[PDB]
């Protein structure tokens, strides 16, 4: 079963003729193709797709460091789930250990291992080429319960394992690694993650993702063709401006024509000849124009249209990648945190972050139990000025001088323990007199009782 | 009956020729077609439709996390229905358990199961291709009353079951799953949800939805045709600029012409020849122009028009997805969304229906297992910074709260000299009442002294 025991079928009921009984083929949407990822691999050098992949992975890479050590607060943090909890002495150390483990991508430091930055760049590339991310989790050999490493794996090699009955295996070796159409490794669901951004209920989708390269493939081909078309003017074209027709009773001999070429080049070529005019006395002379006087690129609008579509599918502004955004160029105003940057982050960048977070939470942190959470966190506008303004209000509303000083680690002072509000002091000054009056009243009552 | 016992007929009175007596066919609007979803499946790879599905699903995905654990408050929450109620000790834990269940899409954690994000993405795709969402509810095998999982199911496989009398079944196995025109499963109303965005009273609609792909189908075909037209210039066309006519008393032999081609290419081709001019002494030479000097795409306006219609049907801005809006960009217009003029309206139009629909399904089908006291809602963020909370309390402490009540609500110890409102007039009042007491005390003591004297 794909997910679990269910009475609705979630896979093709009749076993389709997969090339191998042991794994599910990555069939194209129309089933016209069974080796889709080897098709997509040919586009991994596409300049537009790589410009997108690089801009996204560069943006993501800024978040890879822990926020804990980043004084601006920008980065990631490992946190307790409940916002209301205060972490225990051991919990704070466990959270710091998990952060360090993530940074190092493993228990020990090892310069030969990918950093978390390299891991994130890898899986971003994999999402945007294949829409499939895989990383293996390696447990300690002596203690299978202890996680030691996680390493990203080539998604083109990972396939769903299938039972002899053509059903996808659950509980067993759910995944296999296939190289040269033989199984070179196998994995449980515990040992290998799979992440997909564009899921489908479609039975024949067989649980695989859906690459934007597949959807946009016609556009990419059209792009390639128009680029080659515009380039071939130089590479293969005739740039010849025109034909100089000279005509007389009979054509000149080849010798005559070649020494006419010598007179020409010796009199008119380069800078040296540049402003001289030939005199020629042929019976008639004509020049036939074969090209436009001013050549430029063609199909610019077509290109813009294509790239606008591809950008809309990927969720990126064409102007982010050096194209006009058709229609979108008008307006795009905003306010507030940068007017446009904030929404251009919303478009795409936030989903990718939350996808990475989801993968990490499901696969890694779950080894440590549900009390913790991994989240990326942006900065805050909480400078010393802002914190002092906030506390300047809290000290009217809540905080005595000594509570504030204690929060700074500064010794409480005699004459603290007071709210900085004149009404509070007028109250205490009233109550003091009230106390001294009641003391007098009660003492005089007692003295009267003793007199009687 | 479709809904229930009623004296008005809600279905075609004469049984229409369904392919199978056992289930109602998904007839096309005009009944020109009986396998409509197999038609629509061919459009599921359309780039425009996929751009819409991906943008909407990505927007929805951000709400999938619980608000409880999300410090910006953005996500979903499970809540009591009444705003006036205060949750009991057990209710808070039950709500947290239900939230966790939703996140996990089931009782236990299982990496093999869809997350809520994947579920929402799936059902969004299903709504916009088919206008039909289905997910099965799986109960515990030992206790049929205990829900364990809910899983999204391929809507193209789900059909209404029909009695032998052609009536839609109610109370029994209302639904069947059909694969290869054989029944592979059956379901009660209890076990499978159906949600539809575009209902119709039309008797022959038989309770099925209405896909925008059906309505827009002509536009999608026109789009495909114009795209193929523009592409075929390279793929299949003659790009030939023109014909060089050279003319003399008789045509050259083929050998002569091929060594003329050799003189030409050896003298004029590529960068090497790029600025040389041939001299030719034919009797006459002419060049016939067969194409425009400057080619570009055609029917761009037609494309914009088509996509404008499709966008208007789906409820999305053309300019969200890289097309001109033929409603002028300044005509589209203290806040109601995330910042930015473009996004606020398309946010309203797309998300608020879609979100409220997803909520509707969750509430009717899942939460109803726990009874009506709870409600599921998506929630946006809030403008409740420390500054705003301090401003609010700075007013509440003038209007309501003594220092000690405020501090206690923070869990901070009450202070001697609290229990007072922070207003000078309040203290002047209490100082008055104090003097009043001291006066009445004096009066009463002097009354007592006179009475004892008297």
């Amino acid at each position: 079963s794909l997910y679990g025991q269910q009475q609705a079928y979630a896979e093709p009921f009749i076993e389709m003729m997969d090339t191998n009984p042991e794994f599910r083929d990555k069939r194209s949407y129309m089933k016209n193709e069974h080796n889709l990822h080897d098709v997509l691999k040919k586009f991994g050098n596409n300049p537009i797709l790589n410009a997108i992949i690089l801009t996204r992975s560069n943006q993501v890479a800024m978040y890879c460091q822990p926020a804990r050590y980043s004084e601006k607060g920008l980065g990631f943090e490992v946190r307790l789930r409940d916002l209301d909890a205060e972490p225990g002495r051991k919990e704070k150390e466990e959270m710091k250990r998990i952060e360090d483990f993530i940074v190092n991508t493993g228990k020990d430091k090892d310069v030969d291992r990918d950093s978390f930055q390299t891991f994130c760049k890898k899986i971003v590339r994999d999402t945007y080429i294949y829409d499939q991310v895989n990383f293996e989790k390696v447990f300690n050999k002596n203690n299978k319960t202890k996680l030691e490493k996680f390493i990203a794996v080539d998604p083109s090699t990972i396939f769903y394992a299938t039972d002899k009955k053509g059903k996808i295996i659950k509980g067993g070796k759910r995944f296999v690694q296939v190289v040269d159409k033989r199984v070179v490794a196998s994995f449980t669901s515990r040992e290998l993650a799979m992440g997909i951004r564009n899921p489908r209920t479609e039975l024949s989708s067989s649980g695989y993702g859906l690459s934007e390269v597949e959807i946009a493939m016609k556009e990419f081909i059209a792009y390639n063709n128009t680029e080659s078309f515009n380039d071939r003017f130089f590479s293969h074209g005739g740039t010849t401006r025109g034909i100089l027709q000279i005509r007389s009773d009979q054509q000149q001999s080849q010798h005559a024509l070649e020494n006419f070429k010598r007179e020409w080049k010796s009199s008119l070529s380069g800078i040296n000849g540049s402003w001289q005019i030939p005199v020629v006395m042929a019976d008639d002379i004509k020049f036939v124009n074969m090209t436009p006087t001013a050549n430029d690129m063609q199909f610019e609008k077509w290109l813009n249209y294509l790239i606008n579509i591809i950008s809309a599918l990927y969720g990126i502004d064409p102007a982010e990648i050096g194209f006009p955004n058709r229609g979108g160029a008008t307006g795009s105003k905003g306010g507030s945190p940068g007017k446009k940057q904030q929404q251009s982050q919303n478009k795409g960048l936030q989903p990718l972050l939350r996808f990475i977070e989801d993968l990490v939470n499901r696969h890694i942190i779950s080894e440590y139990g549900d009390k913790y959470t991994f989240q990326f966190v942006g900065g805050d506008t909480k400078s010393a000025t802002d914190k002092l303004n906030i506390l300047k209000l809290e000290t009217q509303i809540f905080k005595t001088v000594n509570e504030a000083r204690e929060e700074q680690g500064k010794k409480p002072i005699e004459g603290g323990d007071i709210i900085l509000d004149a009404s509070f002091l007028q109250g205490t000054a009233q109550l003091q007199q009230d106390k001294q009056y009641n003391d007098g009243k009660q003492k005089e009552r007692l003295q009267m009782m003793m007199s009687l």
